[PDB]
């Protein structure tokens, strides 16, 4: 009896930590991957009966449009968990912390000064600064949200649109920057390690206004046979041991209160990153969002 999991994470990242999963609890797991509007998307046209048991990782609790196709759940874990990032809605739990950036090449950059949104609206950079399509991509999503909450204005998100190069893939926008094809670009932060790890001249800027922070989700998926062992594995991805695994792996912050930022790479503690007022985070769903700025 196969446990499947939709995740949008690339599964060489997420197999090691499932595989061991797999031989604690005698059980297969099948990985379904795709952008996180794709698999929900899928999800959503999908019979009950066809439908995985799992959805893990995106920002979910910012992108599921449907509800309705998933299954109220809390999680052991959520006493646990970081009071502000803690999910408050019933069928996403709350798994990791993932800064949105401003990734800069520092090779070009020169004297030009960048330390967030409005510095990204200079003529010098007309054209030359890039995102990805925030209708197809939760980064691109996000980092409109964050442009929107700087004052509540649409306009300042179309502003933005005309002086920035609209790409289709995230994974573009750091790619290019990192090897010079634009000054800077809208990001978050575990693509940025990694091509700067890469040895590419990639410096990582939280933006000044408010920086978006991406709180990332496991959901149980609503389906006509739910696997016996799908709440374990979202126990088990939320446990102590697990996230601090992933600390140490990645680039994320851990949910939990008694997981520490400290880990081996380069990351900026949540205390000093210029997170946005959480009275200003818009409190609109997804696809009236889009809709907004259409």
């Amino acid at each position: 009896n196969v446990l499947t999991v939709y995740s949008p994470y690339q599964s060489n990242l997420i197999r090691p930590i499932l595989n061991e999963f797999e031989k604690q609890e005698h059980v297969k797991i099948e990985i379904k991957h795709g952008s996180t509007q794709v698999l929900l998307s899928n999800l959503h046209n999908e019979d009950f009966s066809e439908r995985g048991d799992v959805f893990m990782g995106g920002v979910l609790s910012e992108t599921i449009d449907h509800p309705e196709d998933f299954v109220p759940y809390q999680d052991t874990s959520v006493t646990q968990q970081l009071e502000d990032y803690r999910s408050n809605n019933k069928y996403v739990t709350s798994f990791l912390l993932m800064p949105t950036v401003i990734v800069v090449n520092s090779d070009l950059q020169g004297d030009i000064k960048i330390r967030g949104y409005q510095d990204l609206l200079q003529p010098i950079l007309k054209g030359k600064i890039a995102y990805s399509n925030p209708n197809t991509t939760t980064t691109g999503y996000q980092h409109m949200r964050a442009i929107y909450s700087m004052h509540h204005r649409v306009s300042d998100v179309h502003q933005f649109q005309n002086h920035a190069m609209q790409l289709s893939k995230t994974s573009k926008v750091i790619e290019d920057v990192a090897k010079g094809k634009y000054y800077a670009g809208l990001s978050y932060e575990q693509d940025a390690r990694t091509w700067k790890n890469k040895g590419y001249p990639v410096s990582i800027v939280y933006p000044i206004e408010g920086t978006m922070l991406n709180v990332d989700g496991i959901a149980l998926v609503k389906n006509a046979h739910p696997h016996p062992k799908r709440k374990k594995l979202v126990q088990y991805l939320t446990s102590r041991s697990v996230q601090q695994r992933l600390v140490a792996e990645f680039d994320a912050k851990s949910i939990r209160k008694d997981v520490s930022e400290q880990s081996d790479q380069s990351i900026e503690n949540l205390k000093n990153i210029p997170l946005i007022p959480k009275s200003k985070l818009p409190d609109i769903p997804h696809h009236k969002f889009l809709e907004m700025i259409q």
